[PDB]
């Protein structure tokens, strides 16, 4: 915990933002209540997330402006212009996109480890023979900035350590990735695997499990 330290670290992120959306403070929440809880994550319900995201939206976003089909929050008479609606709507499609491809990402990973026990949302662990696995569920931008997280997270937990991405339209997201941090996390441990939404897959960008019984799991 706690709440109330979440909402002040998600508070910190969005300093000087004129404009946010309910998505964007949900995602951004996931990673801060992380950030805090580190392995307790598995224990987090969807009510934490529920009301730290209240906190922000019902520094205070209350006022609602809809474009188009997406609804935007802003300050009490600070007004967004075009710029603060760009920024916002850059981060609403980053935050969308992780969003929708979530319950897939759960889905694909327990499918890889069947049949281990599994529970948790956020932060899902996986146990079979007193063998245990945690996924982290992120995207590989969140990943590149949240990576001292990631890094500690490894020591942390009694089993291995994965962020479970998404696949990404550009090559950019996972090359700067690898440029700036793959020998980071060989050096240690870190796993980072891939999951293709569509085609319900999964795929090793960084890192393997240690049981070649798990390797059938992958796709290439």
């Amino acid at each position: 915990g706690m709440d109330v330290e979440i909402v002040e670290e998600l508070s910190k992120m969005l300093a000087g933002r004129k404009a946010v959306t309910e998505e964007e403070i949900r995602r951004k929440a996931i990673r801060c209540a992380l950030k805090i809880m580190g392995a307790r994550l598995v224990g987090i319900d969807a009510e934490l997330i529920e009301d730290v995201t209240c906190s922000l939206i019902d520094l205070h976003f209350s006022e609602k402006v809809k474009i188009g089909d997406v609804l935007f929050y802003h300050p009490h008479v600070i007004k967004p212009e075009k710029e603060d609606f760009e920024q916002a709507y850059f981060e609403y499609k980053q935050s969308k996109k992780f969003l929708d491809a979530f319950d897939i990402m759960r889905e694909v990973t327990d499918r890889f480890f069947e049949g281990y026990e599994a529970e948790g949302r956020y932060m899902r662990k996986y146990t079979k023979d007193g063998r245990n696995y945690y996924a982290f569920f992120s995207t590989i931008d969140d990943t590149f900035e949240d990576v001292d997280i990631h890094l500690r997270m490894v020591d942390e937990v009694d089993g291995d350590y994965v962020v479970i991405v998404p696949t990404e339209n550009e090559l950019n997201p996972f090359l700067k990735f690898f440029k700036q941090y793959s020998e980071d996390a060989k050096r240690a441990g870190l796993k980072i695997w891939v999951v293709n939404p569509d085609e319900k897959t999964i795929d090793p960008f960084i890192g393997y499990p240690k049981d070649f019984r798990l390797l059938k799991g992958f796709k290439n």
